[PDB]
């Protein structure tokens, strides 16, 4: 029995560039997490409590997603490499602009997974493509969700009354179509 | 015992033009169903989730109404004739304009039933007039309902805040007076 | 943030031929639905109540499958295009012949999904292949199911007694191995 | 306040030929009742216990229908006139032939109600047409039911095995599509 780079018994070696791509993706999701934290703070500063609660939950979820990837590397007997995390964006001129950054962050997270997926396919790493499948499925739901929230906020057209109504929807857990 | 055109035992022959009118009405209700589906999609595209849910339910109900008519033809030992279904309208400039098409579609469905009713009366088909009676009663309630939703949306006068409030009413199931 | 063809925020553009293939597949499933409705009616005309109930449920399920595809297009910010629906086949010489059309319709539905799948793979649309995966899994179960019902009806060899027994199995919900 | 022919306070006089038609219809339903009793006996003589139980219940139901009509005459302050009841048919060569008489008896019962209905319409007796409406609705269901049982028995094509299976369906209460 061979030993993997993290010391565990190795079921199948992983190509080093695929390993590197997974480690980078973990950083992307950790960065998404702290970005949702910053967005949570921005909303709380403006008394948008429903948005604050929503983004506080999203930050914790994205961190859970990141940890789920570290567990996969352990399962493949590969080394993790937790990296330096950049500071998040923290300033926006409006909730519409913040929601636009939030949607693009989710789309960019999916693009990162797709990049790992294509590399796994080129290397015929069926374990990794199968591992990623339900994660892509969740990203479809998240993109649909953030498109809904972004479009609802844009429909409000900057009217405080409409934004208070949406804020109360989010506080109640009404965050999807 | 005589055999009906669909092969079952025949309690009483049905006039061919009345049969034709019932078969056409089934197409009307199937067309109403796919029209409410298209309206459901239009609302979902604009993040009007309550309207999307309402019209999704209406599409399923109208299809149930259509099937209820096919069961009557079976019960009368008559042949069904499921027809080609036209594509629904799919574009509207506003929710007020969509709701106007929805109300007119319900009124047109009632007009179709009334046309079948008058033909049955001319042919003294008391089974058919009795069968249609509760269906007309339901159409009165549906017309009242769509007049309520249309009038509420018109009262909003295109204000996004008011439309979000109405959208949330529909999501909660508050769809009638 | 870019806007998709249906107006929502766009996570990733979809190739126009893949969009067209998904829209056509929605028509296939809508056509399967009305075909199972016609089969339901054929069985009810011959007092095969269990088969009538089975196909009535299948028609509603296939319509749900079609709607599930329209929701995916919304989620991808793509336009739906609900099309003209052909009239279904409505005449068969025997239950064995009807069940043969039913099995071929399910197999043809899977072929349609496979065609969309291959197009998505060529365009590297991992969202679509992941979305289709559980739908292919359900089609495997449906093919197994219709092969079971078709083979059971063929085993009956046109004997009314055997067909009544099978009809009662279906009425009780005994529709699979 | 005027007094009706049965001595009660009279809300509105009834035309004598309409009264006569209702009294005759009561005889029709009483005759249907004793006919289903005779059919019950025929089935019990041949150990068709499910059919025996079904027709025993039908005899009691038809008698209830007859009594419901006598109550309407009381409600209209009209005299009842319970008539001589003919002996029922009691001999059939097969269950298929018995079921044919049963279906025709139900269709003939509906024809009798339709005849009363037309007379009420000519005399503008809206109380009577409204009273008959749910009774016609029940006759549609009964015709559908007897067409189902007749067609199922004909499908059996005189095979004892198939008739035993149907007999057991009826004993379990499986009497409709």
């Amino acid at each position: 029995v061979a030993q993997g780079p993290n010391g565990r018994a190795l079921a199948e070696s992983m190509n080093p560039d695929l390993l590197s791509a997974i480690q980078q993706h973990i950083s992307i999701e950790r960065y998404a997490s702290v970005t949702y934290l910053a967005m949570s703070i921005w909303c709380a500063e403006r008394e948008l409590a429903g948005f604050y609660q929503f983004f506080d939950g999203e930050a914790k979820d994205e961190q859970s997603h990141a940890v789920h990837f570290t567990q996969y590397l352990i399962a493949r007997s590969q080394s993790n490499d937790l990296q330096t995390l950049d500071a998040p964006r923290q300033n926006w001129d409006s909730l519409a602009s913040l929601m636009a950054t939030a949607f693009q962050m989710e789309a960019d997270t999916t693009s990162s997974i797709q990049s790992v997926y294509a590399l796994a396919e080129r290397n015929s790493d069926t374990r990794t493509t199968v591992f990623l499948d339900p994660l892509i499925e969740a990203q479809i739901q998240s993109e649909d969700q953030f498109a809904y929230l972004l479009g609802r906020v844009k429909f409000a057209n900057g009217d405080p009354t409409a934004l208070l109504v949406i804020d109360n929807e989010l506080r109640a857990g009404q965050t999807q179509r």
